[PDB]
């Protein structure tokens, strides 16, 4: 059905972490087959790489992977296979990897480098855990319970161990851990392996013999088997060892031991003659010690030559001087240091005139001098005479060479006899280590450390023997060059084993490689699985090989290890790259009560209430989706992995930590009798059977042997005694776990939590999904340590039934046999009087112990939280796609955003955000205000957050989801989203308070992804298919666009109208600007798809226009500001790009607007039923605007006075526009005007700049005449077209002017009047005053503006003309002045309002600022320095177009050889976008800000939401797509 994860990429190939579940590895969750599949009829699993649209890896990119592409195909490390990323700039690519056997797979990314060269990122591992059944029932990886039994003390009769077989499967576990079933070694321990290639003779003699009985374990008792595998080391006496002594390092192999070896056969010697020589033999005095220690130092250390292995034979060197004096003579570097720099000068020689391998250990004589080129340095620095004094200078040189060999021989010679003498005396004098028998030739003074015999080939040989350093680091080989253990004796030999001389692969020993493959393949033909011991000592690429030739024999091959690495880290590396499906933990190693509940609760679970994971506002919605409408094509027999919710975006693939065995005792750990007790065996078996992993034992644990059973030594039998001990007890809780197997699953399914008071310890166990648990108390014997009684027990809201108790008693000693194993006699009391009560109003269960509870005793209680049955999830993830069906673009932002004066607009003042204790208010009153609260929750299972604590404690906050959308009920879908919303939120209230922040985020989050789907539907289909960043750029425009109460574009009705941003400009007339409305109109509206909403607007701007121009301030159509020169020229822009884009656009030319107020300018008329009054079309509007402006326009501010604006002078309000038509420009304003976006009015009586304009632009403004450009090219290919008619313009005195003459002469006398030419010899070409100008290459920002020095200011305003007007611009000059705006007024996310090299460069925005500066004071800094978002789009569009026609390295053909822009463009462009798409990921308002202080500092008083901040962006989206994605 449905087995796929999607596994997203970061833009460096790097998987993306969906939870933080620790450190960990991507594994796959175990799950069985399809009913009635095998392996290779379908793909066990399909991994979803999701890689980041316009990403650096998506150029030229590659994703590969070792993944074999069908079951026929073998599986290889190292032969990867080629899949092609499908590069685009709008839609990630996703790529399937079909898995069809399980195993390690690894995946890595090359592509081309922005150097063109090829790059490769890491490799990234994911593990397909095993499946396993016994017959045709599935096995979940965690309810494994594993009996660990040593060959040699079953039986000599295979028959004798099927008696065990039948004991461990009456305590019902399922599965077998065994010792390695081989011919044991010399000293018969089970893991020093005689032969590898053929089993045990005492029990088996072929393959089938052992393989029937495996076999007959699967299909008698339900059990399946595994073995240890033994990499490091085989028995010091294999017959092959004798044909192929190179498998272990000898001193041909590893020649760095040959010190080693000769000091090991030294003390060995020395044994021999110990009391010949000496006396000390074996006493217990340690002076007796420190005589034959003094002994040692005097019979080895010092007949073993003073060690030359470091130093340099002296005189042997200066006799071998002599003899080549003459030969390869003179040097010529004058560097050769001083003879009076003796250090310098010693090793000046050791780099120069040293034979191969100087420093390091070999041969006897190993480190020697290069003699002709030592005496050809002696010539140099002294004399070509030998008897001139060179015996003493090279004597005097080398000797200073040999001191820090010589130091580092003292340092190695005290480690030796440190060592040898602490180990002496504890194996020795009994500290807590006895046998201090007199040496012999099996006790000898000196552990062996190496194994001698004489090989087939003839030579002598000495392998050594592993074993361990005692903390030392495990990833280092201490057999390899690399470590000096031996040497210096720092290992703590096994005299049992020998090494095993793994290479760098089967080229360095190939016997021993052919040998182990067909040893390992052997094993995997037999046993589900294997156990590794010290795994962390075998090598890696070891490991790597022969894991995968088991895989290959055995496709579920379960892998144990005993992995103790340097850090969790390298224990994730080994899992992943190994294929290991389980760590194994020891409970035994708890040393105190603390220690145990800590070791329980690391592998017990999650928290209970933990958080569960949803796709929020980081995941794309792609409108095109398959979806369960109500989570119900789900079939339980297809063994399918579920989607989180309705949305079918499918189960995403995170690190997890690696799964565990917990052992509650190994073979190798001292018995409860020892460490502890024996009553602990009881609660310590409960509480590792209660974790929620894979749980083992030791036979004996349960049977309470007395000791640890030596592996060496130890012959007897297990005894053939029944139901000893625990055996009762571990039937019912394997038996428990039996029945909890068959519906957990993942890792968010099982919740915990332990308490740990005074000797016991709590263990509650919880299923996440229908509420059930169990609860654990369990009493621990580590000792006798007197009464103590616990408090009493509280569960909230929650029953709790009796299941049973137990009480483990000793009674006395174990029987002393000598052929078989016994156990210590033990009672096990069934015990009472646990009182549950129950308290039917507060529903908590509260649980009182008996006084008759000793220490060894345990009681289980079955319990179920309350509210919560099966049906749940699936109520919760279900009806929420339904609910939105009736989901508008405008109602979504009623469900989703909302700011608080917004919802004060609505609510007369009286509700807006919900308060937060301790935290503050969401930023929206909508589900997009918790969303961003809660991602960052989710993610870090932030149980403690204030939003978590306030769930909790009451059910205000899940009220006040349902009951806000009373205000917006009447609206399109609102209210059957709040019925979905109401039904599911009062089911939450009915579960446990602990358990309502992780439903409540759930319901949020999944209403939230339909929401957002729902909007991507309804848009366009380039932003319903787009990365997560589009689409987060496409959602500005439902925050945007709202009915409201207070405002509107129609003063007859309260429709959508588009705000200029949240929450500064959302209500009454600070709501609808002109000017920033149809700047977004295309971004917001056009590019997705608000085809309708868009005509709305132009038509409502339609009717208050005057003076031929368009209001800024628009007051919903009443008394509107008529001080923006810019918003008419930007209104008759959104005109061309609706009929441009817009199908059948051309039909609003002829809508029809009731135009207010009269034409010819007469007075504010909102009663006056001159009003209404007459029509006019919006062809009629734009010529109106047109020839306005030509004949000439004049007027002073309707209801002039401080009453409009309080600080404007009075001169101001007569503010003008006059058109040039010697140049063919407009100019217009005074220096007391704002009438374009830079409108920043003075309000400081301190720095006196009240009325004083920020930024004056009078005269001619570059947008202006760019959109007028603009709007001339509309009408006349209108006209040409037959939708447009009038081609005469008017003049000041009563001329007419054809539109195409005004056309041309733009076209003859724009560039002129702006250009600064970068030659000063073009200077009198193009109406430059050179006294005043900063730099040159710029188009001027103004022409004839009141102070001339703002004229050649370098402003970010320019860009709108070459956008809008690109044929007043030739290429050259265009490229090379927009490649400055990139150097110097381009901010990270905002664009740079003014020049950083002028005077007036003030770039901080503080709008409180009640300072003496003139220009910083109440905020006139606005467009003098702060960076605007919106200016960066206009910015981008004009630079990738002009980037497109000179660079020509940003050109590309292909298709109909059409020119598309090359990768290296969609580099630059992509590159200047990812602060804006960090800027929306990580900030609470879900869009961008409006302004930002220098260089990315967060401006206070900026509105964080803007609408022409985000819809300037979505411009140039549309770009690249509708020009190139076809
Ligand atoms: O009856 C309705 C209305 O009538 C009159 O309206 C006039 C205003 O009172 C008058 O000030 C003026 O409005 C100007 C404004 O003066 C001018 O500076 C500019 O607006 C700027 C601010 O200058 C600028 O600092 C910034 O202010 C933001 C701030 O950055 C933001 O962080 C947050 O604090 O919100 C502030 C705004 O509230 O940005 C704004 C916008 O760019 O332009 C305005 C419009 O021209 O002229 C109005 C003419 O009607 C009455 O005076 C007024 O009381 C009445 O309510
Ligand atoms: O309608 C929901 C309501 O939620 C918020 O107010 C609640 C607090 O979040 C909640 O912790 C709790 O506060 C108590 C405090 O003693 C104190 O706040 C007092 O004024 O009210 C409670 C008295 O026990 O309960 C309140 C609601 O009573 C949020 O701030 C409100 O705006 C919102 O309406
Ligand atoms: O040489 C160019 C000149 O540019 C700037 O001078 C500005 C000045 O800051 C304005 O206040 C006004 O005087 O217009 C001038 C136009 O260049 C630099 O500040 C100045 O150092 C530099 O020399």
């Amino acid at each position: 059905a449905h087995r796929t994860l999607l596994l997203r990429l970061s833009d460096s190939g790097e998987p993306v972490t969906s939870c933080s579940y620790g450190q960990g590895v991507l594994t796959l969750p175990s799950l069985p087959l399809p009913q009635g599949k095998k392996l290779g009829d379908m793909p066990v699993y399909t991994v979803k790489l999701a890689i980041p649209a316009g990403s650096p890896v998506t150029r030229d990119g590659l994703i590969w992977t070792n993944c074999p592409p069908d079951f026929s195909t073998q599986f290889d490390r190292e032969k990867f296979y080629k899949k092609i990323i499908k590069t685009s700039f709008h839609e990630d690519d996703h790529i399937d990897l079909d898995i069809y056997v399980p195993g390690t797979y690894c995946f890595y990314l090359s592509f081309k480098n922005d150097k063109d060269e090829l790059e490769t990122t890491r490799k990234f591992y994911f593990v397909v855990l095993p499946i396993l059944s016994v017959n045709d029932k599935f096995i979940p990886l965690n309810s494994i319970a594993m009996q660990s039994v040593v060959s040699k003390w079953m039986g000599p009769t295979i028959k004798d161990w099927e008696k065990v077989f039948a004991r461990v499967a009456s305590k019902k576990y399922n599965m077998i851990h065994f010792t390695p079933l081989q011919h044991r070694g010399e000293s018969n321990s089970p893991y020093s392996i005689y032969d590898q290639l053929e089993f045990d003779p005492t029990v088996f003699k072929s393959e089938k013999e052992v393989a029937d009985m495996v076999e007959r374990l699967r299909t008698e008792h339900n059990i399946l088997s595994l073995t240890d595998i033994v990499f490091n080391h085989t028995a010091n006496n294999s017959q092959w060892l004798l044909d192929h002594p190179e498998a272990g390092y000898n001193h041909k192999t590893s020649p760095h031991l040959i010190s080693a070896i000769e000091l090991d056969k030294k003390l060995l010697d020395f044994s021999e003659q110990m009391e010949a020589l000496g006396y000390p033999v074996d006493l217990k005095t340690v002076d007796d010690l420190i005589k034959v220690m003094d002994g040692i130092k005097e019979h080895v250390i010092g007949e073993l030559k003073l060690w030359e292995f470091y130093v340099v034979d002296v005189k042997q060197t200066v006799s071998e001087l002599r003899e080549k004096w003459g030969n390869s003579k003179s040097w010529s570097d004058d560097n050769i240091p001083s003879k009076d720099d003796s250090t310098n000068l010693a090793q000046f020689v050791r780099d120069n005139a040293t034979e191969p391998g100087f420093g390091s250990l070999g041969e006897r004589g190993s480190n020697k001098i290069n003699i002709d080129k030592f005496a050809a340095i002696l010539k140099k620095l002294h004399s070509e005479d030998y008897n001139n004094g060179i015996e003493e200078l090279a004597t005097k040189i080398l000797n200073d060479i040999n001191l820090p060999f010589y130091k580092e021989y003292d340092d190695d010679i005290n480690e030796v006899l440190e060592q040898l003498f602490n180990r002496i005396k504890y194996l020795r004098i009994d500290d807590h280590g006895p046998k201090q028998g007199p040496i012999t030739k099996k006790l000898p003074l000196s552990e062996p450390y190496f194994t001698r015999f004489k090989a087939k080939d003839g030579e002598e040989y000495a392998l050594a023997n592993n074993g361990a350093i005692w903390d030392g680091n495990p990833l280092v080989d201490f057999a390899s060059s690399q470590s000096k253990a031996y040497l210096r004796r720092e290992v703590i030999v096994w005299g049992d084993c020998v090494k095993l001389r793994y290479g760098k692969g089967p080229s360095d020993s190939p016997y021993l490689w052919e040998r182990m493959s067909k040893y390992v393949e052997m094993n995997a033909r037999i046993f589900n699985g294997f156990r590794i011991d010290n795994c962390h000592s075998t090598p890696l690429h070891v490991g790597q090989y022969f894991l995968d030739v088991a895989r290959r024999v055995n496709p579920n091959l379960y892998v144990v290890a005993e992995l103790f690495s340097g850090s969790e880290a390298m224990d994730c590396l080994f899992v992943e790259r190994l294929g290991i499906s389980s760590l194994i933990r020891e409970a035994m190693q708890a040393w105190s009560e603390e220690e145990l509940s800590r070791l329980v609760h690391r592998h017990g679970g999650r928290p209970i209430g933990s958080y569960k994971f949803v796709p929020l506002d980081d995941f794309p919605y792609p409108a095109d989706v398959k979806i369960d409408e109500e989570y119900c094509a789900y079939n339980p027999d297809d063994h399918s992995v579920k989607c989180v919710s309705e949305i079918m975006i499918p189960k995403t693939l995170t690190a997890t930590p690696p799964h565990a065995l917990f052992m509650d005792c190994t073979h190798d750990n001292e018995t409860p009798n020892q460490k502890r007790t024996v009553e602990d065996t009881l609660p310590n078996a409960a509480l590792v059977a209660f974790c929620s992993s894979a749980i083992g034992s030791v036979y004996g644990y349960d049977e309470v042997f007395p000791q640890l059973l030596d592996l060496v030594q130890e012959k007897r039998t297990y005894s053939c005694a029944e139901n000893t001990g625990i055996s009762k007890v571990k039937t019912l809780l394997n038996n428990m776990r039996e029945e909890i197997a068959s519906e957990a699953v993942d890792i968010e399914d099982s919740e915990m939590h332990v308490h740990h008071d005074g000797q016991y310890i709590t263990f509650h166990r919880t299923n996440a999904k229908n509420g059930k648990g169990w609860y654990l108390v369990a009493r621990t014997k580590f000792h006798s340590s007197g009464d103590q009684m616990l408090p009493r027990i509280k569960l909230s809201q929650t029953k709790a039934t009796f299941k049973a108790a137990f009480s483990l008693e000793r009674t006395g000693d174990a029987p002393i046999s000598d052929e078989i194993i016994e156990g210590i006699p033990t009672k096990l009391r069934e015990l009472t009087g646990f009182d549950i009560g129950f308290d039917e109003n507060t529903k908590e269960t509260s649980i009182l112990l008996p006084q008759d509870f000793p220490q060894g005793s345990i009681v289980i209680f079955e319990t179920q939280q309350l509210g919560i049955d099966d049906s749940l999830d699936h109520f919760i993830r279900s009806g929420a796609i339904k609910a939105t069906e009736k989901l508008s673009l405008e109602s979504i932002n009623y469900v989703l955003y909302r700011a608080e004066q917004e919802e004060y607009d609505y609510s007369e003042g009286r509700s807006g955000a919900y308060d937060i204790p301790d935290y503050g208010k969401p930023v929206y009153c909508g589900l997009q205000g918790w969303v961003s609260i809660l991602r960052k929750i989710i993610f870090y299972n932030d149980l403690a957050h204030p939003l978590s604590n306030n769930l909790r404690n009451g059910h205000w906050a899940v009220d006040y989801v349902v009951n806000r959308l009373d205000l917006y009920k009447d609206k399109e879908g609102v209210a059957e989203v709040q019925e979905w919303l109401r039904s599911r939120m009062e089911r939450i209230k009915q579960l446990p308070s602990y358990l309502v922040p992780s439903f409540f985020a759930l319901v949020v989050g999944i209403m939230y992804g339909c929401c957002r789907l729902r909007a991507m539907q309804l848009m366009s289909d380039n932003v319903g298919k787009s990365t997560v960043f589009v689409q987060s750029l496409a959602m500005t425009s439902i925050q945007m666009v709202s009915a409201m109460k207070s405002t509107s574009i129609l003063p007859d009705q309260n429709i959508a109208a588009m705000a200029a941003g949240l929450p500064h400009f959302s209500t009454n007339y600070m709501r609808c600007w002109g000017r920033d409305v149809f700047i977004s109109l295309r971004g917001l509206l056009l590019t997705t798809g608000r085809y309708e909403e868009a005509k709305e607007h132009i038509l409502a701007f339609a009717k208050t226009l005057k003076h031929g121009l368009i209001p800024n301030l628009l007051d919903a159509g009443r008394n509107p500001r008529y001080n923006a020169r810019d918003a008419a020229w930007f209104f008759v822009q959104a005109i061309q790009d609706y009929v441009t884009i817009v199908p059948g656009g051309v039909s609003l030319l002829q809508e029809k607007v009731t135009r207010r107020f009269p034409l010819d300018d007469e007075y504010i008329p909102y009663d006056d039923p001159k009003a209404f009054s007459y029509s006019s079309t919006i062809e009629e509007i734009i010529y109106e605007i047109l020839n306005r402006h030509a004949g000439g326009i004049k007027y002073r501010e309707a209801n002039a006075g401080p009453n409009l604006d309080r600080v404007m002078k009075d001169e101001g309000f007569n503010v003008e526009v006059n058109v040039d038509w010697e140049t063919g420009l407009i100019h217009g304003g005074s220096q007391f005007n704002c009438g374009t976006w830079m409108d920043k009015m003075g309000e400081s009586e301190k720095a006196n700049s009240v009325g004083v304009p920020g930024t004056p632009r009078d005269g001619a403004a570059v947008e202006i005449n760019g959109l007028l450009k603009s709007c001339l090219r509309f009408v006349l290919q209108l006209s040409k077209d037959g939708k447009f008619k009038y081609t005469e313009v008017t003049k000041p005195d009563g001329s007419k002017i054809s539109l195409s003459s005004w056309n041309d002469l733009l076209q003859e006398n724009f560039e002129r009047c702006f250009y600064v030419p970068k030659n000063k010899e073009d200077d009198n070409k193009f109406e430059i005053d050179a006294t005043i100008i900063n730099r040159r290459g710029i188009y001027k920002d103004l022409y004839r503006s009141g102070k001339p020095y703002e004229d050649y200011q370098f402003r970010p305003n320019f860009t709108i003309a070459m956008v809008v007007a690109p044929e007043l611009f030739t290429p050259d000059y265009a490229a090379g002045a927009i490649e400055l705006a990139d150097q110097v007024l381009r901010g990270p996310v905002g664009m740079r309002t003014l020049d950083p090299s002028d005077y007036n460069y003030r770039p901080y925005y503080n709008n409180g600022e009640d300072s003496d500066d003139f220009a910083t004071s109440k905020g006139r800094n606005y467009h003098q320095g702060p960076e605007w978002v919106w200016c960066y789009g206009y910015f981008i569009r004009a630079y990738h177009y002009f980037n497109f026609l000179t660079n020509p390295k940003c050109q590309v053909e292909g298709s109909a050889k059409k020119l598309k822009p090359s990768s290296y463009l969609y580099r630059k462009l992509y590159s200047r976008l990812l602060k804006h798409r960090e800027w929306i990921e990580n900030s609470p308002w879900a869009g961008l800000a409006e302004l930002t202080n220098k260089d990315g500092e967060v401006c206070n008083d900026s509105s964080p939401t803007q609408a022409w901040s985000t819809g300037c962006l979505l411009d140039l989206f549309y770009d690249l797509w509708i020009s190139y994605e076809e």
